[PDB]
DNA sequence: CGGCAGTACTG
DNA sequence: CAGTAC
DNA sequence: GCCG
């Protein structure tokens, strides 16, 4: 819808991986807005008018009209090329990728050879390329089909759904975010040792990055995964393992986008409720630096849309959560 | 002035 | 806990 | 960065 984005996209990402991450929050905003409206912007006006566009995102809106080029792009730290390399790694953020550039490394191959990795990081590594791909959702379908054959092979009561991306009917998908559960709201307990151990039979998990299997209370798998066959690359995996009482704000926190996640979690806090992937509370108590003190009630969501409803909002249909 | 979402692993 | 990621 |  506009192309002033595209250069306040590059600002966000420098701010991002150095580490500024309000000051990238905040032209994150001002671009989803941006990307929202369908007159480009022509006066201050018409810009300061738009949530998320101040004063200052106001005159840079207008220098890349008035002059068709951002100057402060030009002073952007030559730092930042590296600082996103480093970043692009699984399990490596701003504070390792500032700590190895001021240890002076400058690629991956000084990774590689001089930098001490964490288990995840050195995962990340291996499969740096991949991890940055997205796949078609076709294949995403596949990944899916073989978690949730798995799951029912031995219980066909088990729910699977791929979330993320997916339903928000994406073409192409980052990952696969699959969520299980189960309508009898108790059969999902103790289910991921069967689960990965089933995905790891058949060869189909070729690494994790997080998974606390030693804990009953596993709630999350976090890895890799290939399907069979030749031209295949490897794939990041999801899993989330949800009790039935919680799979409407499960569902709804997994479908997100993460950006529309933030923000009606952000109104539910105006509302002195409190939204998360566990449930939608209300009475909620906190203190001044927004806090919370309080635990408040659990209101009964057993739907997405009363998610929406208790909040007091039209629902919207996943794809129309892709911000 | 100061919050900007709420939460789950890892070591 | 800080860091990281969903 | 923006906004209450
Ligand atoms: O910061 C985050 C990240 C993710 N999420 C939720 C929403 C998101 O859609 C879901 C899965 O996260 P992914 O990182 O898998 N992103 P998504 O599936 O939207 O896109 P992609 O295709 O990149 O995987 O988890 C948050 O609430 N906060
Ligand atoms: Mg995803
Ligand atoms: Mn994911
Ligand atoms: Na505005
Ligand atoms: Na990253
Ligand atoms: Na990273
Ligand atoms: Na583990």
């Amino acid at each position: 819808n506009l192309h002033i984005t595209e250069k306040l996209e590059v600002l966000a990402k420098a701010y991002s991986v150095q580490g500024d991450k309000w000051r990238a929050l905040g032209y994150a905003k001002a671009i989803n807005a941006l990307k929202s409206f369908h007159k480009p912007v022509t006066s201050y006006q018409e810009a300061c008018s738009i949530p998320g566009i101040g004063k200052r995102m106001a005159e840079k809106i207008i220098e890349i009209l008035e002059s068709g080029h951002l100057r402060k792009l030009d002073h952007i730290s030559e730092s930042v090329p590296v600082l996103e390399l480093f970043s692009n790694i699984w399990g490596a953020g701003t504070k390792t990728a500032q700590m190895w550039y001021q240890q002076g490394f400058r690629s991956l191959e000084d990774i590689r050879s001089q930098a001490s990795l964490t288990t995840q990081q050195a995962i990340g590594l291996k499969h740096y390329s991949d991890f940055l791909e997205r796949m078609p959702r076709e294949e995403a379908t596949e990944i899916e089909q073989t978690v949730q054959k798995a799951a029912q092979a031995f219980n066909s009561g088990l729910l699977c759904v791929a979330c993320g991306s997916y339903r928000r009917g994406k073409a192409t998908c980052g990952d696969v975010d699959v969520l299980i559960t189960h309508p009898d709201g108790r059969s999902h307990r103790g289910i991921f040792s069967r689960l990965l151990d089933s995905l790891r039979q058949e060869g189909f998990l070729t690494d994790d990055l997080v998974s606390q299997e030693e804990n009953g209370q596993q709630q999350k798998y976090l890895g890799v995964c290939r399907l069979p066959g030749p031209g295949r690359r490897h794939r990041r995996l999801d899993i989330i393992v949800v009790p039935y009482s919680e799979f409407a704000c499960a569902l709804l926190y997994f479908t997100g986008s993460a950006h529309f996640n933030r923000s009606m979690r952000a109104l539910a806090k105006t509302k002195g409720m409190s939204l998360s992937e566990h449930a939608l509370s209300t009475a909620v108590v906190r203190n001044t630096h927004g806090a919370k003190v309080g635990p408040g009630r659990v209101l009964p969501t057993p739907t997405e849309k009363d998610v929406f409803r208790l909040l007091g909002l039209p629902y919207r249909e996943p794809a129309e959560r892709d911000w």
